[PDB]
């Protein structure tokens, strides 16, 4: 069928949730690839059955064979471990995967999740050989969903009606742009002026946003459901040609004064992949912060070769 | 059942589309009320069957009996004709309807569509006797969907990723705020600066937006599908408690310097109805325009008593 | 984009509803083709805007140019008038349309609605030249939605949980198979035995089902919303590769003892179009009825050449 | 808000998936209750953020406090361990939970998942004190989704277009009724007669269906995504008043010749909970099998008091 083939190179936690969500939305056939034997076949089996409950018809199969990447339309990479000691190592994993992407599905759209994602996405870009508009890393969508949500719960408005922008990198050096936050299209400042939300609050929310994954870990859980949903938001925008403005890690070719590196910025995802890279007209203050994010990305890139 | 009862006081064009959309989304039971005999029963019959195709269970019935308003949770008024000669006349229709709302379903949430809507919504507010937070008029959501769409098609981005604000009134005196237009959360000016969209273009789009209903009429059609979808967006936000920021006609109690009148402004619709009235921090220029819109509303209010 | 192009050859009542539903479900781009000047552009304009309310990105345009059929992936024909005097005439319309389909979009999937549909679908099959698995007529899905719904409202169960089969023809000679009606997978007889629904009731429902369009007309309405939803159910099954079992008019090649004619029967719609034609193992009694339906189809076929 | 409060007494694997699905469908607010400290707060945090990606507004919070059950509209119990040694023990857990349900939310709708579910559901029925129509156990929906899916993949039709019935018990003594399997409303026998599917195949599928959870476990996974989706299908039918025919564990009051026990049978879930208990008109052969299922349920009931 013209049905899209979506291969998940990594069938761990994020892997189960995406499979679940893809059937829920009838986005395409799913391959849960992993190097752990059998488990993917297991998850795939359990997942396959939801087709019934969902009025869906998406094949879900497992795989311990790289060559199942053949004909993949979308590929989503979560494979890897989890310090700077793991870098040369997740780098070896990206290198192996890109080899197989180039061999089996060079025209696939690629989304990288493996952390640190702005480093790792570039690594795979170079080894897979795909065009720059055909590969992005997860980051911005997830990070902003936290900023958007926290604010929405203070202002008692629909979460999606908060817009925000986080750029530069995923991780600790991510840049929260207080200047680009709106509520129902309206500048956030207006709501600060009305004493509906204070600057002190909003600063507590910013640190909360930056520290979320960590907050989740210390509560004896692990962040994987949000990551999943955001990845799928991006994937769906590719498959359905929605042209959503979504913040992802992508190849900078002069934006923000930066080149020959991947960094977080709003892009437009549609049928051609990255159809636009939107550059925010940052002031020097917010550009200084962007610079620190790109510098930490370069630093971990060197630690892996 | 706790299933909501949605009564459509008016089963003409907008009336058929809402019924269709409500079943599509399983929002509630529908009553197509009209004074035209039988027709509502007809539309209701045809509509009822889509329950099958939609995996839905919403009763859809017709009605030539006002007292079918009893127990309505939501009421949506499109009844009326279509000059200032029709005002004292659509006023007599609002007067009759409010009487029945007060008698049969005083705790209903009310949405007025009948034009001119900012006049007519106030008229019904006073005669039905419902609380100020339980009644709004259609206007802003529809008008902005046109502004949002036209821009989206120039910038090649997802329509919903355009946000805009139109206030003051529905109709010719509606106020387009160029200052409050964003794309993927980003100020529109940034995209003007990049020569992706020009000021001359955007001005052509503004006049297009203001003249749409008229453009549709001269193409030998009539605007009713968009009106329908927007009304339902508002209704759904009420029923589901979504707290969406939506621009509707509502009772001004000092905002924009205006009182004892209905005018278009972003509100938050949830379970309590109008849960917030958001006042835009307009400059004098945009406030002068707001004033002209409120003045035309007052002027047609007088022509009906 | 890989986004599907859906052309509606006929932009009247059924035409507006499908456009509406297609955007609602982000199924594809829509062309409202009609021979009436401008009107399609009008409907398309109004419809285009719902993209915003729906989180959708489907182009909707009008057309008075047959050659806009070029590259269409799906084509849905509602064009025509509405006696046996109109046959040689709607036949001339199918002949003109097939010419353009063969010229501009020979690989399109085709759905015929124009009545009488089992005659008219064959007419277009022969003049367009498309493969037998790439063209069906609306009938069964619509007719059964009425049978399913009426029963569901007596048994107080979800409408979709009623299954039924109507075959042979759309129209008065349609064959209701009482033997193939189930509720939640369970034979209807079981519910007759329990005195939850009587044979006399169910017979009243059968005549109701057969006479619905007529019942709708005498209530001063016209049946177009259900037709729309069912057409879209079929179209969606094609586009999404859902392999739904849906009753449509299709080319009989020996089933039910019939050949070289179109008649209503369950088929499976997926990516290859008609992927299976399911033949019901009818007893002689129900086959006698099938025969009368095919005979009326042949009879009106002759009246048009 | 009238927004429903859905409390998940158990925030393990099935627990994360339901939370995910409930936000996806904007079904209500979610409380992830568990006795494990913090973890529920963690999962809830991660989950809460998907509100953004989903256009949703469902609160998701954690809880280590039973009294958070207060005002719950729906309660879904997955708490417990996993031999007949664990019975008197999961029994002590049901006893504690029912105490809190009776105290805090006696009018809640209850769905039991804890295994063995037909035993455990009755246990909670007696200790919570809720009406018989307000409590069911998961079983039939999940089990049939496997039977439906496997068959659908042989016949190449949409999964949901297979209907089947499994009754009596969840677990090894579950009764597969070959006689009540249909495809697109049509008896399965017809498809056996056509040599599209054989009896030997279908028997392999039956044993597959019975052994699925076990098949999933030996592939180094655990069955939790399907269980989740089915539970939510049931919950959604309650909340939305869909009147779906769904097979669940419920109180038998003479059906199948059985009393004063819970067993699997098609029911109709709507606003009143269990609105109907449908009794299948089983022959003696299939009733003998039903009897063995009820006997194993009674046997494990005794092992817990
Ligand atoms: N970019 C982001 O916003 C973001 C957010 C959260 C997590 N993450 C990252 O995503 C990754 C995974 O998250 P998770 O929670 O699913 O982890 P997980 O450990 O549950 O899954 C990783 C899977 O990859 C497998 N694996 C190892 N080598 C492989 C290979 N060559 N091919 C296929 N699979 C291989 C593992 O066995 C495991 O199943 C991590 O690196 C994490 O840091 C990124
Ligand atoms: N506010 C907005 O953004 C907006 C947009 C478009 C249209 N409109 C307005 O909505 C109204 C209707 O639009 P439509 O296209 O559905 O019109 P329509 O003529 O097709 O429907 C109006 C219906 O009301 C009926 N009616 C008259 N008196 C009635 C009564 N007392 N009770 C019930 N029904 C009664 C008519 O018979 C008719 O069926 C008009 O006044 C129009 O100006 C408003
Ligand atoms: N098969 C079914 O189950 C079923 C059910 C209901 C209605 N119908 C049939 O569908 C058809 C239309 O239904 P409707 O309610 O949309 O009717 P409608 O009159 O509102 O629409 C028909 C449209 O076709 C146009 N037309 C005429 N010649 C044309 C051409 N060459 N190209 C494009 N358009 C042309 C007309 O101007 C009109 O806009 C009728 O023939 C009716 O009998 C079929
Ligand atoms: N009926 C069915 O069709 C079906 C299908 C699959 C699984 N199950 C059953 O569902 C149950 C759980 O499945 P899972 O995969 O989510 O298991 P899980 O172990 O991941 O979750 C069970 C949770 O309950 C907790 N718990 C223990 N006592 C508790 C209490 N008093 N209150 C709240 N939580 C408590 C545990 O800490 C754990 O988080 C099992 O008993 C299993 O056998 C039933
Ligand atoms: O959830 C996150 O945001 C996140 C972020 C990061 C960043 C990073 O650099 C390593 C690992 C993780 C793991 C995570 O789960
Ligand atoms: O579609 C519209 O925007 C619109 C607006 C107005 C305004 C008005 O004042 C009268 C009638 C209409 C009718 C309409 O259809
Ligand atoms: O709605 C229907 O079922 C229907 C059926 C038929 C059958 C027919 O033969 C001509 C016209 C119509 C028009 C219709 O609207
Ligand atoms: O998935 C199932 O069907 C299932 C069934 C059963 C039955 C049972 O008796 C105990 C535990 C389980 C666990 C499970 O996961």
């Amino acid at each position: 069928a013209p049905k899209a083939k979506i291969v998940l190179v990594g069938s761990g936690m994020i892997g189960g949730v995406m499979a679940t969500l893809i059937v829920q939305k009838n986005l395409g056939d799913v391959v849960l690839f992993d190097i752990v034997k059998n488990m993917p076949h297991g998850k795939a089996l359990d997942t396959s059955h939801t087709n019934v409950m969902a009025y869906s018809n998406c094949k879900v199969s497992g795989s311990n064979t790289y060559d199942d990447l053949a004909g993949a339309d979308v590929v989503i990479v979560t494979a890897g471990f989890t310090r700077d000691d793991l870098l040369p190592l997740n780098n070896k994993i990206m290198i192996e995967i890109g080899g197989h992407i180039k061999k089996n599905c060079p025209n696939a759209f690629i989304i990288v999740v493996t952390n640190p994602v702005d480093v790792m996405v570039q690594l795979l870009h170079q080894h897979s050989g795909v065009p720059k508009n055909k590969i992005i890393g997860l980051g911005g969508v997830l990070d902003t969903s936290r900023l958007k949500y926290y604010i929405s719960q203070k202002l008692n408005v629909c979460p999606r009606d908060v817009n925000a922008h986080i750029v530069g990198a995923h991780g600790n050096k991510m840049v929260l742009l207080k200047r680009y936050i709106t509520v129902g299209g309206i500048p956030l400042q207006e709501f600060i002026n009305n004493k509906l939300i204070s600057d002190a609050e909003l600063e507590a929310i910013f640190d909360r946003t930056v520290n979320t994954a960590l907050e989740i870990v210390n509560l004896h859980a692990s962040p994987y459901v949000a990551p999943a949903a955001a990845i799928i938001e991006m994937a769906e925008s590719y498959l359905k040609d929605l042209k959503k403005v979504l913040i992802c890690s992508t190849l900078l070719e002069g934006q923000y004064g930066h080149s020959d590196i991947f960094g977080g910025t709003p892009v437009v995802l549609g049928a051609n992949g990255v159809e636009q890279v939107i550059e925010l007209q940052l002031n020097s203050e917010e550009k200084a912060k962007f610079d620190e994010a790109i510098a930490e990305t370069k630093r971990m890139k060197a630690l892996a070769h």
